[PDB]
């Protein structure tokens, strides 16, 4: 049995060709501002919705929010294996195996690992060392593979999925408009 932590809808319909009976975790205080948290919980509540999945969502409030600025607030710098983006990714993924192991799960994980490529190492070095701290077995497989990408991209599509364009926080949104 298994947690999966939600980024967003898009790579939720990625991770499901995979792995559909899991306990999803819909948890992004990352995300600025509300009205683009809502569309992105809206999304991912659509694909569950349609797909009857079990989704949890975890605490949005202006104090997680701030727990989670501080906890990156001294970073500037954007990237895999920046040093700002791993503690942003390993507030997620503490919040996600501190779940899980409230809950009993045996694994946790992440629709992260549906995200491009080149993320995979950070987000298994992050996995590895919150197992190490929780006792909660990290689960890393590459979800794009085997089609499933392409499934996710047709159904999005299909669906009426939003798709975003930035990564979540007011950083990645100034570093869109660059
Ligand atoms: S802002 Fe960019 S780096 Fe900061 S958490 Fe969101 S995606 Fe990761
Ligand atoms: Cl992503
Ligand atoms: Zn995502």
């Amino acid at each position: 049995t298994v947690l999966i932590h939600v980024c967003c809808a898009p790579n939720l319909l990625t991770t499901i060709f995979h792995v559909r009976d899991a306990e999803f975790f819909f948890y992004n205080p990352n995300i600025q501002p509300l009205s683009e948290y809502e569309k992105r919980r809206e999304a991912v509540d659509k694909v569950a919705n349609h797909f009857s999945l079990n989704v949890r969502y975890g605490e949005y409030s202006t104090e997680e929010i701030r727990k989670w600025y501080t906890a990156v607030k001294d970073y500037k710098d954007l990237g895999e294996g920046s040093k700002r983006c791993e503690r942003c990714i390993s507030f997620l993924l503490e919040r996600t195996a501190q779940e899980a192991r409230k809950r009993g799960h045996e694994s946790f994980s992440t629709t992260l690992l549906a995200s491009p490529r080149k993320n995979l190492p950070m987000i298994e070095n992050i996995g590895k060392t919150i197992e190490e701290k929780y006792g909660v077995k990290f689960f890393f497989k590459n979800f794009r593979k085997g089609g499933a990408y392409q499934e996710g991209v047709r159904l999005s599509k299909e669906l009426g999925i939003y798709r975003q364009n930035y990564c979540g926080c007011v950083f990645s949104l100034l570093e869109r408009r660059e």
